[PDB]
C-alpha cells in the first residue's frame, strides 16, 4: 500500500496519486498545475520497468461522486513509433521522462474527481498503475 504522493498542488488544482502496482511505487509530478489546465501539461515521471515494453497503452478512468464520467484508451507507442518513446525498453531499466502529455486545455469545474491511470504493454501486463484524486477549488 504505497504512500500517497502529491503530483502537484497549486492554483486551485491538487493532484494526489497512489501506485496500485503491488511491486513498486513510482514518481510523478506535474508542472504548472492550476484549475485552468493548460494544453500539453509538462510532467516528470520516474519508474523502474518491471516488464519489457514492445507496445505501450494508457487507459484512464474518470469518476466523480460515485459515477462514471469517461473511459479513455490510447496506444502510446509501438517499437520506434515514435522513436523517442518507452517502447523497446526492457525489464530493470530505470526511466526518467520530463516532457509534455498531449492533453487539451480544460477549466476544471470545482469539485473532487477520482482518476485511475493504467499503463500496460502488448501482453496486457501492468507497467504502472495509479489511482488519483483531483481537487479543483
Ligand atoms: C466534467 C468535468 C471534467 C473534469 C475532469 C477533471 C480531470 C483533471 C485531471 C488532471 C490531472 C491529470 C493527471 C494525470 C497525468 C496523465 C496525463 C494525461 O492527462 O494524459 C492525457 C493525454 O495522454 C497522452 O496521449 C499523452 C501521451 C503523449 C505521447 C508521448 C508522450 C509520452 C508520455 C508518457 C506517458 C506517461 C504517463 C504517466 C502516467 C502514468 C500513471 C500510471 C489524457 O487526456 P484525455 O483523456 O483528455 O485525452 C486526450 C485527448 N486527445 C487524445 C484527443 C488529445
Ligand atoms: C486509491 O484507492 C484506494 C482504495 O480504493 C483508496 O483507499 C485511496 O484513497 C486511493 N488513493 C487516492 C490518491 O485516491
Ligand atoms: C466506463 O466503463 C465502466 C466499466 O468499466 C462502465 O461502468 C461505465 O459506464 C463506462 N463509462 C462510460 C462513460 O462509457
Amino acid at each position: 500500500g504505497w504512500p500517497k504522493h502529491t503530483a502537484c498542488n497549486s492554483g486551485g488544482l491538487e493532484v494526489v496519486y497512489q501506485s496500485c502496482d503491488p511491486l513498486q511505487d513510482f514518481g510523478l509530478s506535474i508542472d504548472q498545475c492550476s484549475k485552468q489546465i493548460q494544453s500539453n501539461l509538462n510532467i516528470r515521471f520516474g519508474i523502474i520497468l518491471r516488464q519489457d515494453i514492445r507496445k505501450l497503452f494508457l487507459d484512464i478512468t474518470l469518476m466523480a461522486k460515485g459515477s462514471s464520467i469517461l473511459n479513455y484508451s490510447y496506444p502510446l507507442c509501438e517499437e520506434d513509433q515514435p522513436k523517442f518513446s518507452f517502447c523497446g525498453r526492457r525489464k530493470g531499466e530505470q526511466i526518467y521522462y520530463a516532457g509534455p502529455v498531449n492533453n487539451p486545455g480544460l477549466d476544471v469545474p470545482q469539485g473532487e474527481y477520482q482518476l485511475l491511470l493504467e499503463l500496460y504493454n502488448e501482453n496486457r501486463a501492468t507497467v504502472a498503475c495509479a489511482n488519483a484524486t483531483v481537487t479543483s477549488s
